[PDB]
């Protein structure tokens, strides 16, 4: 069978770097096509009570800021295993548990530059998508608990390059109109800034949905890394949304901010990052949504990594405002 | 919808350079498979009277001169929308105004090199297919006239390298069996050689179909280009078809040729190309075509850009005839 | 139609290089994803009585290591036509008549580093899988006796870098229980090491299936090669396999192995590979299987080409052993 997920946003950015040549270059309006076509699929074995899938997920066709085309597998590309009692296991290229919460609900409505890759932190806070996986899914106890558990293969070590590998997991319980979301992941031999890192990391969150049309999400995420030469670094940060539906509407609100990041208990000045964002949806259609947003980013300043170099955040490229509408539909 | 193109052509080519060693890597016998594949669909989204339209089309599979594999949305990607009462609006990648003209009725059989891409002018003519555009289609008005007008982003601002934009229009008329087609496109901050160009490109053509069997085509293209140092720079071209079909059969003779370029004035001498090219084909079924072609292509010899150093034309590689045979497939 | 193979492989490899570094990197486990999804189709043309077939197979979405996402068509990619008369012409990329032999039965179960890729003679041996290929399958006359036979353009040649290119035979028999393999292929105009190659490659090979459970089969490999200094070069190889078939199992032992390299009649020392391997196979469904493997390498120790500098072979990244549980499912 195949799945699209079509998705069309299209984003005028005005940036302030203090550059103004490098402001008309990353600033303007672009088209942001996130669309992507994927396979999917389950096949009994005629000797395995455990259901056989698997799936292939291409990537963005043409994003912004990057080139047009994505090859097949980009993204959750896996095989697995499913049985009733126990879950699901899947091998490939998945999103690490913690992860999944960090984009949904905690990137929501645009924060993802601050909250998903918006970091201060040296090593690896975590991991999008790591194509090196195992990860195993439990089921719904009483329809009400579940447990996300993986490990897997680092970024380098993937192509033959290190030894970095990771683990991750976390629990989610559904208690009444509530949801509560905790995660752990931990990264090891992580080869940055000339030093090897060791980076653990770890999730709060709470989510709810109410008659009224009022629901919610509030996260605290919680960043320690050390390094090899015994550097030590602590950076946190939250990211919650406030939204009202009404009929066929959604009005939204998020916020999202990393603070300043402490290294060796002494405090960096001005490296936090903050984004306040606002979404108005309207549900078009059972399979699809249209929707209209506008966001504020204020990053951080600069932070030179453990190697006198510079080190790269989502603020490395500068502030910026964006207004955004976009389609997306599902099928 | 899955929807494919099948598209094979084994092109024998003979180059002459002036060096016998590039003469024997560029020429020899090559497959160039352009099959590709795409997904596309409409859907009426139920709280709104605009039909939804999509497509992902990938690119070709393995081009000639080329490497093997070619992702998703490498060609025509977009989403949009359609009503019969305004015609229909699409955003994402897909062909400028212009550039269909260019394409189909003037740039078969094989004198894309020439009428195409093969401009020997500098700054940037106009787009072959370019992605962050936005693109309406109007109705046939009166059943005789239609209207294609769009805008985008340039090569470089879509990757936030810089702010290149570009707009075009075009409108065709329907009188019996001719139909007059005309466009416009006009390029600015096009940073090339050093300077900041602004390109302004004119399309004027005919074409029509007789009855008796007879068909042909003729276009005539004006380019403009104005440097930021105030260098200005016109050439000119023309491509024209002639083709006569009885039974399962369609002869076709093709003529395309940009002349000589002026630069302040000053024209630039043997700066000119033309191809001359022929080409049998049968109707082997209504879903594909069988066709074997010949073509001979004369290129110029050189022109400095305004930075001392050469500028790359279709003619670089230096004169060549092909003789091909090709199937094209229509699923 | 679409038809998928869904295809992965868990591999822990334990690498000996003599730098725990490097064995670090390339050693551990990771996850080979070698599913793939394509197309193909039949067509009978109205006017035509060869049918029109053409196939576009994507690529490995997540092999081991190496990145994410494969286009579609870098696998056997092809249009070509079938009569019940003389067999099946294709045109496009497919596998040259010798490497199918040194793919099955020859390169599994992990034989391929040594048998398929793995060598020490210069120039290329072969090709594995061409773009640029015209290729005609033989019936099999007598339901016994089929011809395979192709010839294509060089790999560089593809890009327009040079005139390299190749043609190729096999044959195959069926005598009873039995299947008798000869095969040959010659590489024309191959630029390697300062010098222009001339390689030909024979294969002679055994397959036996018989209800007693046993299998097996056994190929020679013989390379020669000759570069334009006036150096000569041989190398030769074996591959056997060994298999018991009980009910769902099957039980394979292979053995591979390139012998020592002559250049210019005098051997150079300690250039030969074998590798053995064992592997259980489970026949879980008729269109899947899981499999266990073990396997280990011993490589050469080193080949200057005929320019002073390294040459590179399978061993140029040192010994290793190799641990493996596997999936396989078709479409
Ligand atoms: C000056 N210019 C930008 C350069 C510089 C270096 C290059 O190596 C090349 C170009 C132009 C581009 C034009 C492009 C064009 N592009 C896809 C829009 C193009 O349409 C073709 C084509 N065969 O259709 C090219 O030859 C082309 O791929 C090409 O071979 C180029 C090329 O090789
Ligand atoms: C439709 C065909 O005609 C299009 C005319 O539009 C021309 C655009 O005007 C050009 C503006 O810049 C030209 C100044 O040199
Ligand atoms: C109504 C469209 C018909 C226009 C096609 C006529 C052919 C145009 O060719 C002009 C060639 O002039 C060469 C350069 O001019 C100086
Ligand atoms: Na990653
Ligand atoms: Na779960
Ligand atoms: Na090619
Ligand atoms: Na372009
Ligand atoms: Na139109
Ligand atoms: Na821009
Ligand atoms: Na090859
Ligand atoms: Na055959």
């Amino acid at each position: 069978e195949v799945y699209g997920i079509i998705a069309m946003q299209a984003a005028y950015r005005d940036y302030d770097s203090g550059d103004a040549k490098q402001d008309d270059n990353l600033g303007g309006m672009q088209l942001n096509n996130e669309s992507r076509i994927g396979f999917r699929g389950k096949k009994q074995f005629a000797n395995f009570e455990p259901t056989f899938i698997w799936q292939i997920e291409g990537g963005y066709v043409d994003p912004s800021f990057g080139g047009e085309g994505a090859g097949l597998g980009e993204r959750d590309t896996f095989v697995g295993f499913e049985s009733a009692s126990w879950g699901q296991v899947r091998l490939g290229r998945v999103l690490t548990p913690m992860y999944e919460l960090v984009d949904w609900p905690a990137s929501n409505p645009g924060l993802g530059d601050v909250y998903d890759w918006g970091g201060a932190i040296g090593g690896a806070k975590y991991q999008d998508r790591q194509s090196n996986t195992i990860r195993w899914d439990s089921p719904m106890y009483a329809d009400k608990f579940s447990i996300d558990a993986a490990v897997g293969a680092g970024d380098k070590a993937g192509l033959g390059a290190g030894d970095d590998y990771w683990g991750g997991i976390a629990a989610h319980y559904k208690l009444g109109p509530l949801q509560l979301d905790a995660a752990y992941e931990g990264n090891r031999n992580i080869e940055a800034e000339g030093q090897t890192w060791e980076n653990n990391t770890y999730l709060v969150g709470v989510q709810g949905w109410f008659e009224n049309g009022i629901s919610f999400f509030a996260q605290y995420k919680y960043m320690e890394a050390d390094a090899s030469n015994g550097v030590n670094e602590k950076q946190d940060a939250m990211s919650a949304g406030l939204m009202y539906t009404t009929g066929d509407w959604q009005y939204k609100l998020g916020y999202a901010a990393n603070f300043d990041l402490e290294r060796d208990g002494k405090t960096l000045s001005n490296t936090s990052d903050d984004v306040v964002s606002a979404q108005i949806m309207y549900f078009v259609d059972p399979s699809a949504v249209l929707y209209a947003r506008a966001r504020m980013n204020d990053f951080n300043e600069g932070l030179d990594g453990l190697d006198d170099a510079a080190r790269w955040t989502s603020g490395t490229n500068g502030d910026y405002n964006e207004y955004s509408v976009g389609v997306e539909y599902y099928f």
